[PDB]
């Protein structure tokens, strides 16, 4: 028994799981080879067992959020705002900290649309929408600071407590879902990463479960593809079940009528693949679910879905 508990996925329909990548809702299951990608996602990252990996944490709203103070605006453009951040559960941050980053933020490349607001001792309040820009070389969290830009340039506090609610992408430019920031800024090295992900095995491709998000201005599928649902990443924490070799294999399953629809490995270190060829979307029936079948090696081979 000791050091054999068994391992289980949760019991959750699509239409009940989150992106832990953006906090919105999962939209659909998604296939695609990424020819010449690197897929290295830094939320969404745990083991089978239950050790978070890269900058992932288990609240939901804290997924792409900022905490800070503002110290000072920026004096020769008033919309730019310098914000020296905690960590989103309200600790201070601690940059000697082995993560790439504060937890929860952000691991793309992009103008986000999003809102800071602020809330004083004296509870007066102010909120303006704005931009984070991820790519800006002012984007520095695992240094302690960012920058926020708004429309409104006079009606932000120095030195009160903010919070940056991301909602979306402002618009496409230097939207890239799969490239990282540069956490400590131009000409520095991103340290403690989670690492990349590929299919290992002939045939096979990596199984997403993707979100559209939203964006306010411009064409764009929004696609944000996680390597797990925030939902599964919170079970394995709680259940810290041992991994007994590589790979587990696990059936997308109807509950009613027990019919099994395809097959997938999930893999030790916290992504899936499957046996597919060409970008598409997966369409499964809205009461099924994954469940555990047994342990097998990075060289089973799966039936073709
Ligand atoms: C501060 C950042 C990053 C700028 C940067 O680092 N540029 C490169 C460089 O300086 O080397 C910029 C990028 C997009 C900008 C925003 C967008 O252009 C949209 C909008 C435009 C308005 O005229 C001003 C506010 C507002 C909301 C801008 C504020 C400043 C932002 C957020």
């Amino acid at each position: 028994g000791p050091g054999s508990k068994p391992f289980t996925l949760p019991i959750l329909t699509i239409g009940e799981l989150s992106n832990s990548r953006f906090p919105v809702p999962i939209d659909e299951l998604y296939t695609s080879p990424n020819e010449g990608v690197i897929v290295q996602p830094q939320n969404g990252r745990s083991t089978l067992d239950g050790e978070l990996l890269g900058t992932t944490q288990l609240v939901p709203s804290n997924i792409c959020a900022l905490r800070g103070r503002i110290n000072a605006q920026v004096p020769d453009d008033h919309h730019q705002w310098n914000l020296q951040v905690t960590n989103t559960n309200g600790t201070p941050f601690d940059p000697t900290e082995d993560v790439p980053a504060p937890l929860g933020t952000p691991d793309f490349l992009a103008n986000i649309y999003g809102v800071t607001s602020q809330r004083n001792p004296n509870n007066t309040c102010r909120a303006h929408d704005g931009v984070l820009a991820t790519w800006s070389p002012k984007f520095t969290p695992k240094l302690g600071s960012v920058i926020l830009g708004t429309w409104e340039e006079s009606d932000l506090d120095l030195n009160q407590p903010t919070r940056f609610t991301p909602v979306g992408l402002f618009n496409t430019d230097h939207f890239d879902q799969w490239a990282l920031p540069s956490y400590s800024g131009r000409l520095t090295l991103n340290m403690n990463l989670a690492p990349s992900v590929s299919p290992l095995f002939p045939g096979e491709q990596l199984l997403f479960f993707r979100s559209h998000i939203p964006l306010k201005g411009g064409t764009s599928d929004g696609a944000i593809d996680c390597l797990l649902p925030q939902e599964w990443i919170q079970h394995f924490y709680q259940e810290s079940a041992p991994s007994p070799t590589d790979v587990a294999l696990i059936r997308y399953t109807n509950p009613d009528t027990g019919r099994v629809l395809f097959e997938a490995k999930l893999h030790r270190q916290g992504f899936i693949t499957v046996a597919n060829s060409g970008s598409r979307p997966i369409v499964v029936p809205p009461n099924g679910y994954f469940r555990f079948d047994s342990w097998v090696n990075q060289f089973y081979s799966l039936a073709p879905m």
